[PDB]
């Protein structure tokens, strides 16, 4: 299955957001990060990707389709807007096994707040 996430200067949750900021998918599903507004990208957050996955980083303004295979939680950021909290979580499967590893990863405050909210929205 294929899902879409919009990269926005602003949205429901305020300044510099992924919409949605949380997404539950199955192994092998894809997510396309869409540069609806200019100036954004998507990058994995260190400490927030499960065993068997590979970190990535898209180019600014790249329409970017990512396959999520290994189960668990994936934290993503927009590289320039990470400090400002432009972050999201993609969760592959239920009962993610890397949850406490990812909860311990270090993030700047606005990012941490939005990451915790996305984790809670996903049932964690
Ligand atoms: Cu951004």
């Amino acid at each position: 299955a294929d899902f879409e996430v919009h990269m926005l200067n602003k949205g429901k949750d305020g300044a510099v957001v992924f919409e949605p900021a949380s997404l539950k998918v199955a192994p092998g599903d894809t997510v396309t990060f869409i540069p609806t507004d200019k100036g954004h990208n998507v990058e994995t957050i260190k400490g927030m990707i499960p065993d068997g996955a590979e970190a990535f980083k898209s180019k600014i303004n790249e329409n970017y389709k990512v396959t999520f295979t290994a189960p668990g939680v994936y934290g993503v950021k927009c590289t320039p807007h990470y400090g400002m909290g432009m972050v999201g979580v993609v969760q592959v499967g239920d009962a993610p096994a890397n949850l406490e590893a990812v909860k311990g990863a270090k993030n700047p405050k606005k990012a941490q707040e939005r990451l915790d909210a996305a984790l809670a929205a996903l049932g964690n």
